[PDB]
């Protein structure tokens, strides 16, 4: 749909080199074992990341823009839940979420 094309455009922007300096933590699922975050999956019940959003978009999983937005927002919320608010990753999440929200608001 037209709205899903807008969402795909947003997705491509979030993955683009333009935003890589602060988007990179969100590219792939959090590897909790790798990062030593042995409480991550006790605190975060529904992990989400941009590669998962991209797979869902490619597989036509999302039926509308609202479903797409809920997953992107879940990704950011997981970051805000797990990490203290002064953490560098939280600053990065806030910056990427600003990119997302401002462009999502321009939905046709
Ligand atoms: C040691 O990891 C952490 O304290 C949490 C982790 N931080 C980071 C993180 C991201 C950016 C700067 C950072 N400084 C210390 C940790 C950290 C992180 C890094 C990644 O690299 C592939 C992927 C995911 C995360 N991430 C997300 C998303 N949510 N929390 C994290």
């Amino acid at each position: 749909s037209e709205q899903l094309k807008h969402c795909n455009g947003i997705l491509k922007e979030l993955l683009s080199k333009k935003h890589a300096a602060y988007a990179f933590p969100f590219y792939k699922p959090v590897d909790a074992s790798a990062l030593g975050l042995h409480d991550y999956h006790d605190i975060i019940k529904h992990p989400m990341d941009l590669s998962t959003v991209k797979r869902k978009m490619e597989n036509r999983d999302y039926r509308d823009a609202q479903e797409f937005a809920a997953d992107v927002r879940l990704m950011f919320s997981n970051c805000y839940k797990y990490n203290p608010p002064d953490h560098d990753v939280v600053a990065m999440a806030r910056k990427l979420q600003d990119v997302f929200e401002f462009r999502y608001a321009k939905m046709p």
